[PDB]
């Protein structure tokens, strides 16, 4: 039932959630990145996570980066069994480069509840 | 279990959902906006919402605006305890300006079920 | 319940999920498409789906197409009662054209659990 994580390097920061009813934990960059205009980057967090059973982890955008700096998050579907280093794919749609520094919050991680259905083909629904 | 909302000005339109089984309620703009090509705008609904317990409110794209006009929704994670004016971050990736008129539907609001886990750091998963 | 689907033409490919704990089933293009830089396309799968009760179907990005080729998915909210041809709205934000060949996996379908709340207006929350 808890979200567990481990730091893969000392550059990682433990994810935080200030409000008890916020949808997501903050994810912090482990490194500095410069993302030119209309360009993408995979920002490494250097953490691995073990999500609660019954959800996947969605890497979702922070609201202020989106509205103020035209930053979006691509990809974003972390499967329940993924134990690698969590990467945030950021898209910079703004006309200026966007700087990430180590320790900056750059996305949030949401435990999205889903079904894992078996699939069946039929002739017509 | 219901979704409650209040109008913050008389320009607001109550969200609607025509089908009992549609994923989202329609969100309507409270104002006119002109969003140039490759630009973004924060479109105010002038409503506040109180989402049902156990979900967050995802502001998600309308399907036709995306396929027909290349409009996408940025940000989009409204925490369950957010009581301010609901804003829709629209991105216009088309080659022509996109007009929003007051009263237009410009996104949909989905009650996405999530866990709110506690977090635990371990040395290694 | 299960996810049922039917092929609407012989060009469709049954969706697949390699891992038991992957969040989504891969969706396959039924046709070739060439998506120029900064353009979008509606890629038809020629399948119809019947999603389990209690979810909508989100068309979500494949992680590799996003990080390696700057491909994103627009629209993406398939209501639980939709019985038409599933279309994937791909956005190519890359500097080079992106080729979809028939039979290529171009998105994933996630059964995102949601509430279907009734709506109530109040004077102020
Ligand atoms: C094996 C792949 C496809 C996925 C590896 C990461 O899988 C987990 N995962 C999935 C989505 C995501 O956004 N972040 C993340 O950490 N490699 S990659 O294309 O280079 C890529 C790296 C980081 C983030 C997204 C994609
Ligand atoms: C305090 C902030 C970060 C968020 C205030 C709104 O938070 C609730 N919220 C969150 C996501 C969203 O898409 N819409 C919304 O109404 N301010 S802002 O950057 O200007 C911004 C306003 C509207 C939408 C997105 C961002
Ligand atoms: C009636 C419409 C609005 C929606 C018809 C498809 O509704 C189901 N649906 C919804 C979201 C989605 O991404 N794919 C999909 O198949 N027509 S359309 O704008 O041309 C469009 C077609 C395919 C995908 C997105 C949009
Ligand atoms: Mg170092
Ligand atoms: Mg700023
Ligand atoms: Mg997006
Ligand atoms: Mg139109
Ligand atoms: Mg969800
Ligand atoms: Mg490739």
């Amino acid at each position: 039932m808890q979200l567990r994580f481990a730091r893969l390097s000392e550059h990682a920061t433990a994810p935080t959630r200030g409000s008890a009813r916020a949808a997501g934990y903050d994810l912090y960059s482990a490194y500095d990145y410069t993302i030119p205009p209309m360009e993408k980057a995979v920002v490494k967090t250097d953490i691995q996570i073990a999500l609660p059973s019954g959800c996947y982890g969605r890497v979702a955008p922070r609201s202020g980066l989106a509205a103020k700096h035209f930053i979006d998050v691509g990809a974003g579907v972390i499967d329940e069994d993924y134990r690698g280093n969590v990467g945030v794919v950021l898209f910079n749609f703004g006309k200026e480069k966007f700087e990430v520094k180590k320790g900056d919050r750059i996305a949030q991680l949401i435990c999205e509840r889903i079904f894992y259905p078996e699939i069946e083909e039929v002739q017509a629904l």
